[PDB]
């Protein structure tokens, strides 16, 4: 029985961290659309639960839950889910450390956005090239076309 | 009334040349599907007129037809077609040129072949890379995804 | 100018310093100087860290001022200051940090994958440029790149 | 014995064609700089000779030369140099044909020019990407770097 776990994650972006782990865990087994929908459903549950524990933005949480993959759907036995909670005030040291993790992932996101912009510029060139190579075949040769 | 004319071309690769020229005079107005179809249709009509002339494959020929574009479609009155014939033995000098032409044009194809090989081999990476970026986005960021 | 690492497990403290050094200096110094300066201080730490008897599992905080001077990195060691946290004390913290390490190393594998592709690409590009030229030489009266 | 020959080529184009044929013939045997100098050297020699013959722009020529590769240089027996000329009024039919092959090859170049623009633009992204990858290595990982 496979198991999602987030480990120590600042509440601020617990939502992200479960999904991130969900993609990682189910890679290849399920379609991405399902991964988002599934994590979305759980994330909405752990939110209302987190409020019942009176959790603030700054606190650090922890998440364990079991799920099974069945004909390309992610189903979890919700009662196999457990949340641990850590008030910043109690574990001030850990709680800071977790803002540091957060900020260094926000920093990261800028880098990816850069990369995305390049890979985009590239598939663009790639298309324009491959497109043109054909346009030559047409006008300058008698080779087999793509028609 | 626009028109296609081929220019001096060896009988050997007459079929190719007419298709080459057609794309040219019709870029961005027609579709390749409609062009490749009409270029096969009109060159069959030439071929039956071509055996009718008794013209060999070492010879040289001039082709000029009128044509018209109708809602993306390609249409031509055939009694506008005009084929000139030039026997090898008569212009032994001319025919030798269209043979050297044809050879280098084929020699060119082999280079295009490698280019296509390169273009695709790239477009693979282009796609693998862009897809890896998504895979990163999903696993390592809170960024919006192709998926959502 | 001040590099600080914040909470990092003792094991990958080496990396963290350099990683951040690159970040802070980007553009201002050649990379060769970043590795040299980083390694120089990283040793100075390692030694000064053993004197305090720090295992690999413990967590640490490191702050040192430095100066960019005619393209070189100089730091006054006096400004350097190290906090040290025993796993025994912060069992909760030290886990979180180990958790980061695992994740950071999991990440390395993705990068390697990406490089693998960028390389395969640079190669393909170099070939295409190389071939495009060879076309110009054989089929055009165009100007070449050796005239 | 290696032997560069152009075949039928309009007077205007001779210059290129020989250089093109020299590259194609001596592939991987000599550095391009040598080829372009060598073609450069012969091409001026054949120009002088081409004026003596009184050849106009429109006429067609054929060229043959013997040459040998020595230590990475291209040397030719210049007395092996053999030219033929075909004034337009004599082969009026051939001259027009070689004119069309000229204008065609020029319509071609505008394409290679475009392709080149793309190849470059690409090479650039390759460089930018491949660099971005290194920056990630140094900033986000403890992997081995190009700087160790």
């Amino acid at each position: 029985a496979p198991k999602l776990m987030t480990g120590f994650v600042r509440a601020s972006g617990y939502a992200n961290k479960v999904r991130r782990v969900l993609f990682a865990i189910t890679r290849g087994k399920v379609f991405p659309e399902e991964v988002v929908k599934a994590a979305g459903e759980l994330n909405k549950i752990i939110f209302e639960k987190l409020q019942e524990m009176g959790v603030k933005k700054e606190d650090v949480v922890r998440i364990s839950v079991d799920f099974n993959i069945e004909d390309g759907k992610i189903v979890w036995n919700l009662d196999s889910l457990e949340i641990e909670t850590y008030k910043k005030e109690e574990e001030e040291k850990l709680a800071l450390a977790m803002e540091e993790v957060e900020h260094m992932e926000k920093m990261f996101e800028e880098t990816v956005k850069e990369l995305e912009a390049l890979s985009d510029k590239l598939r663009e060139i790639s298309k324009e090239i491959s497109e043109l190579v054909e346009r030559m075949k047409q006008e300058y040769t008698g080779l087999k076309l793509r028609s």
